[PDB]
């Protein structure tokens, strides 16, 4: 309620926005009370220690003036984990719990395999960082890794980052760049993504 | 078409995979409400995330793996327009793990079994 009724980034007090006050005040009093009751009742054990601590910071302006940017930084984290941790309550209803049990099996299996395949994406990340360095998406070694991770779902950006630069004569290593592109497409979108479908199909 | 001898098996299979998804969706609406109300904080300055309901219809359209990465994270970061750049890129790797990889493979795995 306190997310959909206040514009993100604006600071807010019990009086409303620092610039709906009864709704804002009562929903803050509720978030505060339920976070201190949460601290009393205290991956489920870890999620609660994110939620109640972060949900206090979003609402400290009930009592304590705090920066607008910090308030909403905790608003973003708290609201996310509040709903991820709401799935753990669906384990105990007869329509639902089968799916949360399956979600955990496929997630735990993926998170084991990432120990291996983080190095498969570090190979292409540090290598497109050489070959495509002149282009904004590959400007830095960490941007290059967040970019090959986003290519993993098969959105290679082919025309935008290989073909158009080649026809402008802006690839520094065109033959080697197109070889690393067919190689990435084989190992990652085809091979690695099918290995995760195969794992999921078995374990469900 | 359920009463023709080349067709009816496909309509029987379509209804099995649809009834399974339409059960599954009561759970995973909250998985998309988590990312929807969170990208509504972090990406608020951008047209696709302007409102909490537009943010949810956009998070739903990212589920098929078309994340709009360059257009919505990278280019705003290089312009210095992300309000929370580190936290925005963390929620991007998180969304891509939980939704396009995990949730979509869970629906393929369910469909492979039920067919």
């Amino acid at each position: 309620i306190l997310v959909v009724n206040i514009k993100p980034g604006m600071a807010f007090n019990s009086t409303g926005i620092i610039n709906n006050s009864y709704l804002i005040k009562t929903c803050m009093i509720l978030v505060f009370l339920s976070s201190i009751f949460g601290y009393c009742k205290e991956i489920s054990n870890v999620l609660e220690w994110i939620i109640y601590t972060t949900g206090i910071i979003f609402v400290l302006p009930l009592f304590v003036e705090i920066p607008a940017h910090l308030q909403w930084q905790c608003g973003a984290i708290a609201v996310y984990f509040y709903w991820m941790n709401f799935l753990l309550y669906l384990q105990r209803f007869e329509n639902c719990g089968i799916f949360i049990v399956m979600l955990e099996v496929i997630l735990k299996t993926l998170l084991r395999s990432t120990v291996v395949f983080i190095f498969l994406l570090l190979a292409f990340g540090l290598s497109f960082y050489i070959l495509l360095n002149l282009q904004d998406p590959f400007s830095s070694p960490l941007l290059s890794i967040i970019q090959t991770f986003s290519m993993m779902l098969g959105d290679i950006n082919y025309r935008e980052s290989f073909l158009e630069p080649y026809l402008r004569n802006e690839l520094a290593h065109p033959v080697l760049s197109f070889a690393q592109l067919v190689s990435f497409t084989i190992f990652v979108p085809i091979v690695l993504m099918n290995l995760l479908i195969g794992l999921a199909v078995g374990d469900i």
